[PDB]
């Protein structure tokens, strides 16, 4: 089951991300139940927006918010909700919402799966448009939800990202 | 696995439905094997029709036909086969086929996932067109299958639906 | 889980095939991890080609290459990656790659699921165009991958196919 | 522009069919406006059904009901509404609702060889023929038709010719 | 050909809307070239958003900004870019970026009954009305607009009439 | 109407490309009929391959093979068959089957900035350039071509100019 998926081959350089929401999909926010490993519908997004990247999490990680580390993974084509992709950390989007601090990692597919992201070694190597869309997205997707708000603080490098993976992995024990 | 999915949070008001066939999909009738929890192809429908709603079942229920209670769930967008959605009972379509009596529940997404179905508290609140299409569908999808026939008897309220859920849940023990 | 799926109802006549790649899909090569039963992204194909059939494997089989027997399954509509379909053996495509000998079976949906393939009792009954596309595909999909090469040797009948299923099934014990 | 398309290269064997509705598509019934040649939305179908084949007409034809000869064209993939496809007549589904007829035509061999074996109505897959009948029999239920039967390639050609001359 | 489409059967109650952008589609902003009538790619949207409704214009109309009256049309399924749909005005979303207005129209009852109950702007689903405002408010962020509010069916008709006469 | 589209705003730097085949679509080869301007089905491809880019031509051009200059245009999302997109030439893939050439053009900066960095053929992603070569090299296998190589933006412009003047 997805529950048995490893955090990665060689953390924090080599990780697996369990996909929950494909890029460019209909406004359905899926989430993998951590008890059954099944794909649950979290909710139908209220805004007319779509995820700019595939969104998921790293298994066997535990962050301060109590949940696993979530990651955005750009790929040539949208992935199946519930699939596992091997990728590597390149940065982190830092923000704050009605609950407190939030941080989402950005990771690109591993060289074994494609050589299109080999030159992307850090947050500053990602296409600027993409970065702008990701920020804009998180900053506005919950707008039609009363009580929820998001403020994008900024981006951090691969080091900070790998830092979060290792911290959260050790903490998950 | 899907096999471990609960019948619901608070039966019969709050239930989870395991989706097998998305709305508006290609003529493939999927079914979750109750032994493996895997999605099996039951058959390729012979008629040029499509399910008007997402179709699935409530786990941990056992009706008189020997199988779990099946439900039709309307949503804004088609759901992934094998996903679990939290919804609530609003009515039941009663019919008879070559095997005997058959009844399929209609349930709408729970308020947590969307507020579009809050005003739909009973079978009589559902759009008439939708009800007509659901009946028409079940009454004709097996037409090109020799030996199978369906006759729609009628609709019943939320009470009758919740009655079926509770009966079948207790019976599943 | 998919890991618990049987090789078939009555080998080698009646088998189940676990689907990994749907026909006519985007260039993503999926693969079911044999440890978790989860769907992993193997890689993004480099060529501008798509699988002519649904591609998967028979569970509980072990061939000489160390992996389960893989099968190509034509259907009216593309199947969900990770679904299980009941079909029957009609032939085998024989070829050789940079690793050595390779053979892929062709199987058509079982009569229970559809009556469109009943007249297809052997490799020679398959549409010639289809056979040409399958061969062409395997012969060129890895062209943009340095080190990999494929040479199609030829087709064999239902007998040879059933032979491979039985050998690999017994060997998997 | 779509209005300027000919009935075909060589009636009634070789014809051009203007596609209005694609096979396996959403229940939106489009129709080319004979005045502008633009694609109009005729109506949203009310039954949960889809056309088992692409659906269109042969331009420059006039059947007794005042409309051009309409045809169903099976293809390996759905065509674009408003595209034109070269085919050859293979049969006609007769029915009554007055009297109505829908021809079946397959892609001309210049576009594909997948249909060379289908010379007549009987050559068409039984299931396909059965899905077409059922569809036309039931798609207007929530709004009626009775399927009379199938007629041959010659009958199909006869309908094309009559309607074409009749259009002149 | 698309240029030859009329403003409608009976302005301002019964109108034809030429669809340029489908609902829920990829972020590609198309626009019909008023000179050729062909479908041009205006630009690729930079925000991760999609039109909650089909978007187009009423031919033969001229608003103050030199363009025809643009309309948003909700349908059960996305329409084809370049298709024409018969509708009836139900409201207008006002905003400023000069001043801008976007009418909302629903499918004419001849195409569907699903909207007969929507006689006015208030009849439209609150969420739908809220997604339209937010979209127009935020889709050009990465390239600005301020939503003033919603006006009624009468206001909508008034805009159609003025722009139509103004086009003459 | 599609016949009335110009070759571009400013040849050979700024050109309009009429798209006939979308990127990543079903193996249906469409082509705009130069007589009606309607979208015709040329044939159903027999190989399991798809165009890695949108494919079309520059209207009002006449290459030596009697056809207009054909172009491949990479976009973030597949375009609609029959739409027109403003681009700028960046290269040309040469081959022999007589001699054949296919220009590559990217979206004009007015539509997107995602391609401003691609000034020449070498600027195009190696993989993309490699998928285009392989595709044209193998798509007609089940029905032949040999890829000669890639030429620059200047070579591309030269082809546009010659064919345009030649069309006059």
């Amino acid at each position: 089951s997805l529950l048995n998926v490893p955090a990665g081959k060689d953390l924090p350089e080599d990780i697996y991300v369990v996909i929950e929401i494909p890029a460019n999909a209909d406004p359905i926010k899926y989430e993998i139940d951590k008890e059954s490993g099944a794909l649950f519908v979290d909710r139908f997004m209220s805004t007319a927006m779509f995820y700019p990247c595939n969104y998921g999490y790293i298994n066997h990680t535990l962050s301060l918010d109590g949940d696993p580390v979530d990651v955005l993974v750009p790929t040539p084509y949208p992935l199946q909700p519930g699939s596992v992709i091997r990728c590597r950390p390149v940065g982190v989007l830092k923000m704050t919402d009605e609950a407190g601090e939030d941080a989402k990692l950005v990771a690109v597919p591993h060289s074994k799966l494609s050589k299109e992201y080999d030159h992307i070694k850090d947050v500053n190597d990602l296409p600027e448009l993409l970065k702008a869309q990701i920020a804009h997205f998180f900053e506005h997707y919950k707008d039609l939800e009363k009580g929820k708000w998001v403020k994008v603080e900024g981006w951090e490098n691969a080091e900070a990202a790998k830092a979060e993976i290792v911290a959260s992995f050790e903490r998950a024990k």
